[PDB]
């Protein structure tokens, strides 16, 4: 076969998981929405893709959403142009979506399971106060002026608070752009330009993990150089003593103590912005998703990757600056209509034990997180999770990047203890919402394998130097897609020519995801990494994914990263980042023999052309917060180039450039 | 032996009880009324309106009062704890449309208002058409202004009919206003102006009100001198005489009117947009805050059922568009029911005391609504003025503000209705939007002084004042609660949420507070006696204003009174009375020290030995507001010797009261 | 012996009524027409729309013919007196949607402009899909500088295709366009732009007509020295020669729209918002049209008045700074989803021959155009004309003034090679669309004769002295309306008692269009000049068409102008200004004998009180750019108050006015 599954310790024959007693129906768990085999599946997507679809998604929209005005239109517009249009001539409001239609059904149901920094902190939001919350302020922005079409910046920490500013947002028709609380100030300043906001939503502090991240303080020292800014609304979170601008800056508990908790809804178009999210090269990309189409995304995805029933408890881990959190934390459970998590801490918080301590607390139906969160966990020891009950959970997510085999097995054995589906997710914050994923009632899965495409998506792989389609099976190139759909981002805020060359110009007809991808035998398709981080060894394609999937498998192994760099024999040769865990003894093993180990099991496995021609122990490897490993930042820096660096200022941990840039001379 | 009294009255009680008269049973050529014939259909249509099951009345009744852009799919949501009341969310409507253009779309020349001016030779009819075409007008104005969909406007405005024009102009592009009653000082102008944030004004050059002149864009240009968001002031042209106008920002409105053409297009409001802003007559202005649909159906009902209004009918209001009352049952009551409204520029007693009457006979009015003191005012000028006119067009006469004593009720009765007119006592407040408790007037038989029972959709309940618990049965007196919202509840107070909560929703929790004590005498019908902060405590006794009030006028030669408590020793409280009697009384004639006797006898025969006041004052009037409501929080204050924390006081009907008030003390 | 007779011709009347011809009688594989074949076919059809029973027909013509957001309840309301006509109050619509998305929705590639640039080799079809584009990024760039519903936004572009995206992405936000013809003086454009208040204006670097260059930006900068209200220019990069740009307050079009996505939402607007305000060529006039009624009117006289089907290609060659531009070239022509023609040169541009190779080039259906360019290319010679096809066409329009019958003949016999209707279209900006014409397929016309009113036009002759209605038939006087139409202007913008003084005011109970008129014995109806114009000689009252058509008649003659001037005699005497052909010798030919010829024209088909006290040769006349001959400043001149002319810079040509004003003295 050309195409071969990620590197992992378990044989190929041994290595397909079909859903699980728990998504069958059985032991009381309910029956799975689409099932029970990969043809029901096929079945329903066939149903969502190509010239006939469009009767499946205009029942879909209005049996799933509830809409002021009725659309003609089911879709218009397409890639070469960026003129995207879904329901063009209907009308909604996200937040009646959310909120009012299930406070009016059931008010006392719980909306948001606050799971705050201290455990102890803890407690359930109903929709009632969410939507009380979520009016108050809304009446407080529109005391500020805020208009229809404004966009809103909002700097808030993981408090439960922060989906009562998104949706208070949505409820006027502004425009919010979330930045991850403790970004720099020289961040989060030119993402509050750049989306021309003029009020902004922030906290005195947050608390993450024990750690104070000092919000106002980096709040202060970016609006000194945003002019359009003009009012400032702090939550009150830890009440330590902030700095307070008279005039601009006001408590949002004193300003919503002014307003009632009632806001009228204001009656979008469904092609109407619903928010700016800026991705974390050059300047900020602000990706630009309108209302209907995303929010009917969010929903389908929710109910059918995770199989939600209205009962269930679902915890995404993320975090809202991330479109995770936006559309796995607030926009698709709030719709649907159920719990939803809010997780204020980290996965080691008070001690590793976190996410499992709060799964059988709370009874958690859904376990949505990042590899790089599992592969934090699978160091920390099985002591944490293997004595803890967790049978509430159907379903475990991953998201974010390549899943390990080795990462998936261990989620897979421990947190789901053999009995639950695993849903890994492949998407973009320019798709929306989830792109490839397993049905989990339907899909039998395979370690770090996405499976199939989601309803709406028909996915292509494209060879990157003919340009033209790869028909069947056992191929491999750059991911596209043929057609638009619902949830697909509509523009990157003012800058549309910079959409348009991203994702349209480079396969015209079809959008260019920007991953590398291949389709086995069985038709899986798997997503091995960035276009960019491909490394070309004597011309061999190398992906990221396999040669850090081939080094995990060696004992002591925590994480990895592989870049390339310029040969003068192979063209590009692999240089490899390894993280050992901290009990590894580099006195006991030689360094110089713990290289020599990892580039054997990396020939063995992929072959002699996969060989790291140099290998660098690190303690941590260069991360955003969203986990996300940055290749690029090492590739520059093998090359030489560690001047020529972007803006690394709120990267996970700063310093570790520092010591990357040290062990490489 | 009750524990629960009727207002003292003359009349004894076995006498006292008042059948709906001929004119409200459909007799001699009468409309038929829409609820009748006796208390039972009263009840039997209440019963639909509150309770698990009303929502299908409510439902029905809104999408038959109201003209909709957008239907509404839900009924009603929120409570008072938050203060998060939803009626007909995602409904969209316009007030100006449901009080203007569907009426002038089916009859363009029927009488929107009739505008009795300030001189009777001046009053004409304005017709539908007219009236819709000036509110156009106006809110082109305004939007060529900037104004937009939740900005607010200050009006100030007097009863001249071009008022509607400038509310139903806000109304219909969506803006908020805020009108104060023209008369009021700079300073109460100023706080009203500044709490609202205007950036736009509209006023008059001057008003006319009872032949003497109202130098409104004096007090205009006064107040503005501490207002600096206002940029535009509208100024109509009332009386032409010269005064100032500062150049860019006043601006004359037939001038700005004429530029405009005579429609404009209506904005699409959600149920729950806001109406408008009233600040009411304590501390800072109180600016009471209306959403839209909940309270023009409630208007509009009331309307139709309290005051039985048939589409031919001639509406008469006599109050200020500056009230509550104005609000609902001048401008936005009758306009949505789609009859003739009465807009009266004058004073009841101007050229004469027949003014009222004149115009009654003159226009047919079929119904009048007025407050205790023009009655009051009417009754110590001497039935010459009233005995000799026709007055049998009216069918319904009401009476609204404050308790009615039982001698100014049959004094009512008897002159203005002949015997042969429903006398409706309407008990509500700028907070309710809407009558709360009131007789219908072809189905209760209604006592001197009760406002009966309450309307539809207020469930209400009488409350120990300390224990929060609900009195059951009848003959139980304490304070007045509502159980549940009602479609025209005030929503907020502007920028003053947590005032709002504090005031009317935390004091009792789980219920809606209104501040006025309350009794359910034997027969069940409820008696409204005055506030709570006026209760007085004679070792024990709770004793209501009201009834100590009419009690006093039972005695010949007395105008008008207001009782106050003051601290004692011996009881806790005591007694006093401030006294007006009528300027014909002869004052040497009968010794002071023996009226007061008499009085305190009258008190005693009619009360009980503990209600008769320790000292009685004599005064010319009593401090009052411009509606008529009597300041006993003024006068308590200064007998407490507190003169010096009485507060804003310069924009009361006779501020020079006070001085007389403070004298005659010490 | 009838008091009205026709227009003066060289025909005889017996010989003067053409029947629709074969090419409208549904014969030679044309459509068949709407409405015929014969007269009463149309009575029967009007007779629907006026009267106490018309609701009916006008409120299923709305639904039918345009798309609403919202329905309406009520049909009409309002009237004359007070100037609060109504139409389909309630409804709710956008007219960017009519003209744009609903035809692109159905078929994305049709032409929507036949873009006739003035080169004819650079030349091209523009689709839907690309209009509609360009008009969402406009509109966005619009909303991207704080333009809202409401606002107004001038517009002083010239005749090229983006002009249509300009007014469209103005009426798909729900601002207020006014547009200015490009070419006006700097005074001319500023007195504009400060009356309609806006704080937007869209132009050119510079417009190219007839091989010249209009320096459209030169002249927005030095109108904009005194237009304080205006923030922000767009500039529209015709040309490419360099002009000036003012930081900040300029940017360019290509590059604002270059930002901006594809799509924009239509903002729902009610029908009575309004869409335009547009001056007439004292103080500058800005008539108001509302949505719903004036788009409806368009769409129906387009398709009536025309014959317009679903294939045709519609050349009005009129420019868009002329309400003839705004309602037959933009708003009907879309609004049908047809194909319609922006002529961006002149008639004689290279060559007199270019209108009828730009016919035979596209294959227009129809071709629409004033008197004056009929005149113009009558008196470049036959050669230019007689050897096209021009087969294509079947309808011939003319606008804008009366046609005299040599005209007509002219137009009839060579652009229609007598296989043509003609469609002599009588109205006014203020009436919104054609009020008096004949269907093509329906009506036998007569030279020179507007013959029978439109669909829901109740119009009638009132005697001016009287103030009352004439019955009957061979009347003459002053031209009314009885009722409000559709379409009719709603105001004068922010003069609304100028609205009402000059068409409510004059004859209570009517609207006075300002022209004289007659219906002959045969129920024609007959439009033969402004009332401003009529010459009373000894009691004897003359219009200018019967004076103007006689001379023509003459040999050599091009173009003629009549005005009055006090008279001790006769209380006026008529003076004639008469253009011959540039090709007639003065020298050989005395001009005194051909003055005694032309006035015994005059005598011989009108009568002695008609004869010219004095005429006057002159190269050209005094014209609008819309072609209306400036009769009024003929007369202030014959008066000799050649001073108090008022502003007269942006006349078409400006320096005839000093020859006229030479050859008087
Ligand atoms: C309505 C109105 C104007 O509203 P507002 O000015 O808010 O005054 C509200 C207060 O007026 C008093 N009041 C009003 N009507 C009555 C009545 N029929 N019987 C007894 N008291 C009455 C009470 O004290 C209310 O709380
Ligand atoms: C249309 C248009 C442009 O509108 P506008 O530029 O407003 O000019 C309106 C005036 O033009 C004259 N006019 C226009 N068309 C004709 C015609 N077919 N026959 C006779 N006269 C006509 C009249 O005097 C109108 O009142």
């Amino acid at each position: 076969h050309h195409v071969h599954p990620l590197p992992d310790s378990v044989p190929e024959s041994e290595d397909l998981f079909a859903p699980p007693p728990r998504m069958q129906g059985k032991e009381g768990r309910p029956k799975p929405h689409i099932g029970p085999n990969y043809e029901s599946y096929v079945k329903e997507w066939a149903k969502t893709v190509g010239p006939n679809s469009d009767e499946w998604w205009a029942a879909k929209a209005r049996e799933t959403l509830d809409w002021y005005d009725d659309f003609k239109t089911v879709r218009a517009g397409g890639f070469e142009h960026g003129d995207v249009q879904w329901f063009p001539e209907g009308t909604l409001n996200a937040a009646y979506n959310c909120l009012d239609r299930h406070y009016y059904k059931n008010p006392k149901k719980t909306a948001i399971i606050y799971e705050a920094d201290e455990p102890s902190e803890s407690r359930e939001v109903s929709y009632e106060e969410l939507m009380q919350e979520t009016c108050r302020v809304a009446n407080v922005l529109k005391s500020y002026g805020v208009k229809k079409g404004d966009a809103v910046s909002i700097y808030l920490p993981m408090t439960w608070q922060a989906a009562a500013a998104f949706l208070a947002c949505a409820r006027i028709g502004a425009i919010h752009s979330a930045v991850f609380a403790g970004f720099s100030a020289e961040s989060l300043r030119d993402r509050v330009n750049d989306c021309e906001c003029k009020v902004l939503i922030t906290t005195d502090e947050g608390r993450r993990g024990g750690k104070t991240i000092a919000t106002k303080q980096i709040v202060d020292a970016a609006l000194q150089q945003c002019p359009l800014v003009e009012n400032v609304l702090v939550l009150r979170r830890t009440g330590n003593k902030v700095p307070m601008t008279e005039g601009r800056d006001k408590w949002w508990d004193e300003e919503c103590a002014k307003m009632p908790a009632y806001c009228p809804c204001e009656r979008m178009a469904s092609e109407d912005p619903l928010f700016i999210l800026y991705t974390s090269t050059g300047k900020p990309k602000g990706v630009v998703h309108s209302t209907a189409g995303y929010l009917l995304g969010t929903a389908l995805t929710l109910k059918y990757v995770f199989d939600a029933h209205p009962d269930d408890r679902f915890a995404c881990m993320a975090d809202i600056g991330w479109i995770t959190g936006h559309s796995y934390i607030i926009y698709g459970p709030l719709a649907n209509g159920i719990t939803t998590a809010v997780f204020e801490s980290t996965p080691v918080y008070p001690t590793p034990s976190r996410y499992w301590d709060f799964v059988d607390k709370w009874k958690a139906t859904q376990l949505y997180t990042a590899p790089t969160a599992i592969r934090l966990l699978r160091r920390m020891g099985e002591d944490h999770v293997k004595n803890h009950d967790l049978s509430s959970l159907r379903v475990l997510g991953s998201v974010g990047e390549p899943i390990n085999p080795e990462a998936w097995h261990w989620y897979n054995d421990f947190a789901g203890k053999n009995q639950c589906a695993i849903v890994d997710t492949y998407w973009m914050t320019e798709t929306g919402s989830i792109s490839i994923a397993p049905l989990p009632g339907a899909i039998s899965t395979k370690p770090g394998s996405a499976t199939f495409p989601f309803f709406g998506m028909d996915v292509d792989i494209i060879d990157p130097q003919t340009g033209q389609v790869l028909e069947g099976n056992d191929v491999e190139g750059v991911l596209v897609a043929r057609r638009p759909w619902p949830s697909i981002a509509r523009t990157v805020y003012r800058d549309h020519k910079r959409y348009l060359e991203t994702y349209m110009k480079p396969y015209p007809g079809y959008f260019f995801f920007g991953d590398g991808a291949a389709r086995d035998y069985d038709g899986y398709m798997w997503i091995k990494g960035r276009v960019d981080d491909v490394i070309n060894v004597s011309g061999h394609r190398l992906s990221t994914a396999e040669v850090e999937s081939a080094l995990i498998l060696h004992k002591g192994v925590a994480e990895t990263a592989v870049v390339g760099c310029a040969d003068d024999l192979t063209g590009q040769a692999v240089y490899a980042f390894v993280t050992m865990k901290p009990e590894f003894d580099l006195k006991a093993t030689k360094e110089a023999d713990l290289s020599k180990e990892l580039a054997i099991q990396v020939r063995k496995v992929i072959g002699p052309f996969a060989a790291p021609k140099k290998i660098y122990l690190v303690s941590d490897l260069p991360k955003t917060r969203s986990g996300k490993i940055m290749r690029r930042v090492l590739r520059k820096i093998v090359a030489g180039e560690g001047d020529q660096l972007g803006d690394l200022s709120s990267i996970a941990d700063p310093q570790i450039v520092e010591e990357v840039k040290q062990k490489v001379t």
